[PDB]
This record gives structure tokens, sequence and C-alpha cells, in this order.
């Protein structure tokens, strides 16, 4: 260490997860570039390092990895006629160097859109060349995500490994590869938004918010932490957050690993749940650490009312440090409630402090605030309520019918969101039902917190670089613990006037009968979606008439001798007698 740090590194990676993170890296700086060219980049920077592990005294083996890492950039030919100003960074020394090549790195790269070639290519591709086969792709992912923590990337391309593994040599191949390679690119997106979410509500919302949240989250699953601990932490775990959100992947890295070693020094003052973890290998401890179960709660703790309403100076401990005291709140209730989701821990919070604010200007402060932990009671009540109404709804449909009621519930609301965004975002939040309510009741909440962050905020990209509802607007700018209950709070607009009427748009053709289920499924719901933008005033009992005409029509000609005539034909009196119903 520092006198080899490509020595040290090299080592503590070993050999192939080096050259993984290295091409990763790469293929994050120069997007352009062509694979192989990359390639012999980390053949060059592989072999390099050995030398390095063999006699760390060498020549140029002494340098920081940014100098090595900048000096292999400014090697590519056409760095200034392919990646313009970029070139000129390689005119500046290392600090200054590296900061100008993050400031260029592309999130709208304007590459073409990976497609997912049939099952039996791929599987005849990985086994004539595993090495080039993944490789090719964790450059082509790469590429197209750059700022997506490299270590990240790489625990999902190991995934992949095994799903091509297992698969590629099963019975039916494609029924057993592609429901996870749809499973894995939905988690791998839903990680690079919960990263890219991170950032932007910290840039915005500031840093103390952010450990409000902290100090919730942690204090969920580390119950058993002092407060000093827990607070500690808090401090710890935004400086990481706040340095990763620069962009470099060395300074993050490192600021992982020092937290990731100080907590598994400090198990016995943590968790009795992070034996496992703390035994991995540098490149896993944060990660696994990041996603422990949450320790158990210890055995019979007392009510918050005597340290918060009773006490003879709540008033006082909260006048001297406001943030500290609310912060105690938090961690007191948070470690009670691994089933509250961190928003509505945040939101009895505020209005633990708002009335605290009121109270403690009284002549007789414990008169007035004696009861509140009685409003506590109905924002508890809206999210445990929801799931209910929610979970219930879809255990008696199933997931497709499921995300079709919310698909009319929706464009009901909001019927100016483009079609596509419409069934992209209605099927998404039915597979958060999916998921969530799969798990048991104290769990869920939690959750679909997880989920719905994320494919809440995905919406609220697409509408800012789009807007065409301010509603919409107005509930992605609200704030944090408000963003949710503010889209639950949407209305039915009935001052939308009816789309037009387009034949096309209701013409089925008789390709949809071999279409992939998923590919079938988004072809209805766009349809559906349609239906109801045409005719948003219509019933339960008149779209379930048209919606089972349909499913009538498409089983008739599925199976017929003469598929297309059959399609042309009778879809031409299903859309007349559907006209004419809802006519
Ligand atoms: C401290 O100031 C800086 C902030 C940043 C950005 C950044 C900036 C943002 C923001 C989000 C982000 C996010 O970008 C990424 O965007 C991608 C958008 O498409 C999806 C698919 O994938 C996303 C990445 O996974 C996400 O991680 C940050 C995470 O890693 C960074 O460093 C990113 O929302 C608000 O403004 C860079 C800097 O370098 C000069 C900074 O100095
Ligand atoms: C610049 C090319 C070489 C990059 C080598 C470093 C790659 C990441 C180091 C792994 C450290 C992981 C720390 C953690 O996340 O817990
Ligand atoms: C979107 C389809 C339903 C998904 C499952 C039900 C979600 C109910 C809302 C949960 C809200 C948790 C976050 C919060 O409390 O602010
Ligand atoms: C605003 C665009 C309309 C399409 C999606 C609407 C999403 C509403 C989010 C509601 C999440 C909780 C579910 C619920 O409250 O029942
Ligand atoms: C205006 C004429 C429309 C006639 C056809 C409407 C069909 C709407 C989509 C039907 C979706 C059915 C759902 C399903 O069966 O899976």
């Amino acid at each position: 260490a520092h006198k080899s740090e490509v020595a040290h590194r090299f080592k503590d990676l070993g050999e192939e997860n080096f050259k993984a993170l290295v091409l990763i890296a790469f293929a994050q700086y120069l997007q352009q570039c062509p694979f192989e060219d990359h390639v012999k980049l980390v053949n060059e920077v592989t072999e390099f390092a050995k030398t390095c592990v063999a006699d760390e005294s060498a020549e140029n083996c002494d340098k920081s990895l940014h100098t090595l890492f900048g000096d292999k950039l400014c090697t590519v030919a056409t760095l200034r006629e392919t990646y313009g100003e970029m070139a000129d960074c390689c005119a500046k020394q290392e600090p200054e160097r590296n900061e100008c090549f993050l400031q260029h790195k592309d999130d709208n790269p304007n590459l073409p859109r990976l497609v997912r070639p049939e099952v039996d290519v791929m599987c005849t591709a990985f086994h004539d060349n595993e090495e080039t086969f993944l490789k090719k792709y964790l450059y082509e992912i790469a590429r197209r995500h750059p700022y997506f923590y490299a270590p990240e990337l790489l625990f999902f391309a190991k995934r992949y490994k095994a799903a091509f593994t297992e698969c590629c040599q099963a019975a039916d191949k494609a029924a057993c590869l592609l429901p996870k390679l749809d499973e894995l690119r939905d988690e791998g997106k839903a990680s690079s938004a919960k990263q890219r979410l991170k950032c932007a509500s910290l840039q915005k919302f500031g840093e103390r918010a952010f450990k409000a949240w902290a100090v919730a989250r942690l204090s969920q699953r580390f119950p058993k932490a002092e407060f000093a601990e827990v607070s500690k932490l808090v401090t710890d775990l935004t400086k990481v957050h706040t340095e990763c959100c620069h962009g470099d992947l060395l300074e993050c890295a490192d600021d992982r690993a020092d937290l990731a070693k100080y907590i598994c020094e400090n198990q016995d003052s943590i968790s009795s749940k992070l034996k496992e973890c703390c035994e991995k290998p540098l490149l896993e401890k944060s990660h696994c650490i990041a996603e422990v179960e949450n320790d158990e709660m210890p055995a019979d703790l007392p009510s918050l009312a005597a340290d918060f309403v009773e006490s003879k100076d709540v008033c006082k401990n909260y006048a001297e440090a406001k943030d500290v005291f609310l912060g105690m709140f938090l961690y007191e209730y948070a470690r009670r409630h691994p089933d509250y989701s961190v928003v509505l821990l945040l939101r009895l919070a505020k209005t633990y402090e708002t009335t605290l604010e009121k109270c403690c200007a009284a002549a007789d402060p414990h008169e007035c605030y004696a009861k509140v932990f009685d409003e506590f009671k109905p924002l508890v009540e809206e999210p445990q309520n929801l799931i209910k109404q929610n979970c219930e709804l879809f255990e008696q449909l199933g997931e497709y019918k499921f995300q079709n009621a919310l698909l009319v519930r929706y464009t009901k609301k909001v019927p100016q969101v483009s079609t596509p965004t419409l069934v992209e975002v209605s099927r998404n939040l039915g597979k958060v039902g999916s998921k969530c309510c799969k798990h048991p009741e104290a769990k869920r909440m939690p959750c679909a917190e997880d989920y719905l962050s994320v494919v809440l905020n995905q919406l609220c990209v697409l509408h800012e670089k789009t807007p065409v509802s301010d509603r919409v607007t107005k509930c992605c700018t609200e704030s944090l613990v408000n963003r949710r209950p503010c889209f639950s709070a949407l209305e039915v607009d009935e001052t939308y006037v009816p789309k037009e009427f387009n034949a096309e748009t209701f013409t089925f053709h008789a390709d949809i009968c071999t279409l992939s289920e998923k590919e079938r499924q988004i072809k209805k719901q766009t349809a559906l979606v349609e239906l109801v933008k045409h005719k948003p005033k219509a019933t339960k009992e008149q779209l379930k008439a048209v919606m089972d005409d349909f499913a009538a029509f498409v089983e008739k000609c599925c199976k017929a001798d003469d598929k297309e005539t059959c399609f042309a034909e009778e879809g031409k009196k299903l859309v007349a007698a559907s006209q004419a119903a809802l006519g």
C-alpha cells in the first residue's frame, strides 16, 4: 500500500475482478471506443500491474492509480476527433485532469439500444466463448450507464452468469432464462434509479434532511445500537454518500470500505446480524452490510410517553439542541417500528416538531402537548389502510388483471399522460404490488416505499422532460414525505374531453397470437388505455362488456384456419358493436 497502489488493488481484488472493473471504468469514460480497443487497454493495464505485484519497487509502480488511469486514457488515438474537448483534459495535471474527465461523462451518449437476441443465439454464444460474450455485454451496458457504481454493475454481471449457466442446459431454455433476464433488468434499472434519486434528494433537500432519513433508516436496522452509535454512523454515512455522489470510482470505493471496516470492527456495539457479511472479501463487504436483515429489537422497551410527554423538561431538552432532540425522537420511534416506512416516521417527527414549537411557548406546556400521540394514529392509519385495500384487490385478481385495474384508474386521473408512459407506470406499480404483498404484514410498508420511491421518480423524470399536467408537476416538487400521499390524492379528471376515434388504434392483426406473452400483454394494455381515453366516462360494466367481447374475439380468430381474414372481418364488427354500446 502506497508503495504500489496498483499492486495492492490487484492483490485485494484478484486478477479476474481487477480486469472486470477496469473494463467497466474504461467503458464508462470512453463510451464511444469500440470493444476491442478497450480490451487492448485492459490487457495492457493488467500485465503492467502484474510486474508491480512481482516487483513493487519497479519502474513507475509508485504512481497513483489516478495517474496511471489518466495516462492510459490519453493514449487513445482519435481522442480529439471523436470525444471533442475531452482531449483538452489531457493537458491538465492529475487533480484537475480527472475532474475534467468526470465533467465529460455523458448520461445521454446517444448509443443505439440493446436488442435481446434469441435464447438459441445467446446460449450458443455463451457456450462458444463465455469471456467475449460476457465482457462484450458488460462493456455494452457500462457505457450506457456511466455513474452507475462499478462494483455494483459487476455483481449483476455475476448474476447474469449463473442464469446463463443453469438455463442453456435446460429442457426448455427459453422458459427458464427469459423470466430471469427480465427480473435482472428490473432490479438493475431499479438499482441505478435508487442511486440517482439519492444524489438528487441530497442536492435538493440538504444534508440535515438526509440525516433525518439516515437516523430513521439506521435505527430500524440496528435497534440494539445506542443513539450515540447510530449518530456517528449517520454522520459517517452522510459523508460517504456525499462523496460517492461526486462521481469518482476510487474515492467512493475507498470511503465505502472504511465504513465497512469500522462497522465490522464494532459489530458488538451495532448488530448481531453482521457476522456473515463481515467475513466477505472487500468487494462484497459494504454491499452485504447495506442489505442486512434487521437486528431484533431489545426485549421490552418503555413507552415514549415518559421522555417525550410526561418528563418535566421536554421543552428544555428540546430547546438546547433541537435537531438532536428531534433525532432522538426519531431513533426511539424508528427502532420500535421497523414496520413503518421511513417517510411516515418523518411525518410523525414533523408533527411532533410543530406541536413542540407551539406548545413549548405556553405558560403550562404539558397541557397543550399531552395528546400529541393521538395525531400519530391517523398518519399511521393512511398507509396501513392503503396496502390492505391494494393487496386485497391484487390477491383476488392476479398481477395482469391487477395492472389492468390500475391502467383504467390512472388513465381516468391523468388522461393527458402519453399512452406508453401510462402503460409503463401502471405495469410497474403492479409489480411492486406483486413483490411486496408476498412479504408478511410487518415488512409491507417498508418494501412498498422502496419500490414506489423508484417508480415514482421514474415517472417524475419523464414528466420533467415532457410535462403534460400540473397536478403531477406539483406532486413531483412537493416535499419528500408529501410526494406519495399527494399522488394518492389525485382525483378523476372529469373535465377531460374524449380523444377522437382512430380505427388504426383498434385494428388488430393475427401477429398477436404468436407474440411473446409479455409483448402480447403490452399490446392489449396499450389498447385498453386508448379505450379509456376515447371513452373515459364509461362504467365498470360498460368497460367489462368490451374487454370481454374482445377476449372472445381473440380466442376465435387465434385458432382459425385463416387467422388474418378472421382478425379483419371480425375486428371490424367488434369495433362497431362496441362504439354502439358506448355511444
Ligand atoms: C456533486 O455534484 C455532481 C453530481 C453528479 C451526478 C448527478 C447529478 C444530479 C442528479 C443525479 C446525479 C447522478 O447521476 C447519474 O445519472 C444517471 C441518469 O440515468 C440513469 C439511468 O442512471 C443515472 C446514474 O446511475 C446516476 O447515478 C449522480 C450519481 O453519480 C454522480 O456523480 C451523478 O440529480 C440532480 O443532479 C456528477 C458530478 O460530477 C461532476 C457532480 O459533481
Ligand atoms: C480505475 C480502474 C481500477 C479500479 C479499481 C477499484 C475498483 C473498485 C474497488 C473495490 C472497492 C469496493 C469497496 C466497497 O464498495 O465496499
Ligand atoms: C401502487 C400499487 C400498490 C402498491 C402497494 C400499496 C402501496 C400503499 C402505499 C404505501 C406508502 C408507503 C410510503 C409512505 O408511507 O409515504
Ligand atoms: C401521475 C401519472 C398517473 C399514472 C400513475 C399514477 C401513480 C399514482 C401513485 C400512487 C402510489 C400509491 C398507490 C395508491 O395510493 O393507491
Ligand atoms: C373502440 C372499439 C374498441 C374495441 C376493442 C377494445 C379492446 C380494448 C382492449 C381489451 C383488453 C382486454 C384485456 C385482456 O383480455 O387481456
